[PDB]
């Protein structure tokens, strides 16, 4: 029996999340990509350059609709292939792609979660409405907290269901913050955005202490706007996961 | 015409908020105390020791019900007096006590907001449900953000309505964070609580940059569980406001 690790990467349609996905794919991981909408995830040489057992799909979840998205009966998604066109389909859960990909000889399992989704603010605090604050916090913080908790539960359940997974990299959560989370860079129009990323960073730090005796790794990375290359962050992610 | 400054203090029924209220009252400010419920705000020598024009009331707002509480038609409150029993009554807004207290010769106006309300977590992240995350964030972060924004708007409007208020301490926001917001103290069962306070702190720092050219002061203070005396924090608050 072959165990094939999978990464879930939120905000993977562009920016840092996309770069992380590209890195994980080159390193042989199967990937579950998240974007905000059907249209967004609809968006060849990458797939061709991949290994035979390697799989990739994308799932649309609008994180603004937290906590309601937790309760959806199914999610819209698209599967990608080496030598055939993309297939639009429904997934019952986040982890359903793993069940579809698996058979008697190959067990696909989520071993890595990357929270990279982000919604910018671009309004002065006093101009920011309740629904806008709600949107920013739902995407940046509440949704990744939920993502983290459901993935950890799944990761714990997976080790019980598949004893040989003790022989593998440890289950890992990486949360991507922002340079705007702390320090001297205080940009007008980013008060709640900066707060949301400070929350995500701190949550992960405390979560790491709860998770250490459970052998689950929890890391946070704070990229620049000074500035950081998506490719460099992706390398840092891989380094932390493979260390 | 006499202008009498008022402080709004959330989480003023106990702990640090209560200590801050006691300090502000001894310093001659009128106070609007917030607690979570009717029963809570219902809870003599303090009032007697106060000045003749000095007023105090308490208002119940359950911050868990964010953003719905913004839309309530009225709020339950209680007014306190030197030489008569407490009077239960309805307030149409946060700033309605100021309108009730004011007359032709005395203008009560809010000049200071202290966000001190806090809801603890006491559950491991993986055991924390969506509704519990929502409760923690609503009380600790979303509600104080809304409080800050509505008070700033009121403060700006007040200076337009009462030109002589240019002659007074500048309008001030103080947000009380926690030592659990950053650094080495990472307590299991506090992941979202710690995150919420990190958010509040960062929000205030960025807000301060937006507010500097508007001559509105925004401060944050991070008390200990190592540890800090409520009285010392109250002194720090007064020091920042009167500096
Ligand atoms: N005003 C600010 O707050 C601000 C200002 C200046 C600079 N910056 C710095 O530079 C950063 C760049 O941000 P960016 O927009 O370019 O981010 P990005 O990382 O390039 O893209 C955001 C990702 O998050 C996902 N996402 C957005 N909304 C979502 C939703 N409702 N549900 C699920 N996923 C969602 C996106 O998916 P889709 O593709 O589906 O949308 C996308 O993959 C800023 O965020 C900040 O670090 C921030
Ligand atoms: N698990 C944790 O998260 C944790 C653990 C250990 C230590 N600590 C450290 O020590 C601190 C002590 O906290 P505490 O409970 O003693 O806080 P507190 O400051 O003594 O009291 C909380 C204040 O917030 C108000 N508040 C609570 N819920 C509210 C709601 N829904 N709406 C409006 N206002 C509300 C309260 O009003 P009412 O009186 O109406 O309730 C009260 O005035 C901790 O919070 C933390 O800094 C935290």
């Amino acid at each position: 029996m072959h165990y094939l690790p999978v990464a879930i990467v939120t905000g993977a349609t562009r920016g840092i999340g996309k770069a992380i996905c590209q890195k994980l794919f080159q390193k042989g991981l199967s990937c579950i990509i998240l974007g905000s909408t059907k249209e967004s995830i609809e968006r060849r040489g990458q797939l061709q350059s991949g290994l035979s057992y390697q799989r990739q799909c994308a799932i649309a979840i609008d994180f603004k609709k937290w906590p309601h998205w937790l309760d959806y009966e199914s999610y819209d998604g698209i599967e990608y292939f080496k030598d055939r066109p993309p297939l639009k389909q429904k997934y019952s859960t986040l982890f359903d792609p793993c069940n579809k990909w698996s058979n008697n000889e190959r067990r696909y399992y989520v071993n890595l979660l990357i929270n990279c989704a982000g919604l910018t603010q671009e309004s002065l605090s006093v101009r920011t409405t309740a629904s806008q604050i709600q949107d920013i916090m739902n995407v940046n913080f509440m949704s990744p907290v939920t993502m983290t908790n459901i993935c950890i539960k799944y990761m714990m359940k997976s080790q019980r269901r598949w004893p040989e997974l003790s022989g593998q990299a440890r289950p890992t959560i990486v949360n991507i913050s922002s340079i705007l989370h702390s320090g001297k860079m205080k940009v007008p129009g980013t008060s709640v955005y900066s707060a949301s990323k400070a929350a995500l960073s701190r949550f992960t730090e405390v979560l790491a202490a709860e998770m250490e005796p459970r052998n689950i790794r929890c890391f946070t990375i704070s990229p620049g706007l000074g500035t950081s290359a998506p490719a460099e962050i992706a390398e840092e992610v891989w380094s932390l996961y493979s260390r």
